[PDB]
């Protein structure tokens, strides 16, 4: 169920807080372009947190029904990041 649902604004903020610099390669693997990522940084010069949130918001808007927790799990694995991060986040 949850694995097939999309993260809420609150959940995207939690993911961004828990995530390190791997957020970049991760969103790249999820389908965002270098330019999308460049714009996220340009839009929030003094707030990395907001950059990461915007990135995942863009990913969620672009892939809609497919921008799910299952996808995030796959992304985390792609960037050699412990996917357990999601479990702790959802508990």
């Amino acid at each position: 169920h949850i694995l097939n649902s999309s993260p809420s604004d609150r959940q995207i903020n939690q993911l961004a807080q828990r995530l390190g610099p791997e957020w970049e390669p991760m969103v790249l693997s999820l389908g965002l372009s270098q330019t999308d990522i460049y714009r996220c940084k340009a839009n929030h010069p003094h707030n990395v947190q907001s950059q990461v949130v915007e990135a995942f918001i863009r990913w969620r808007q672009r892939f809609g029904k497919q921008a799910t927790f299952q996808s995030l799990h796959n992304g985390l694995r792609a960037v050699e990041v412990d996917p357990s991060l999601l479990l702790h986040m959802l508990e």
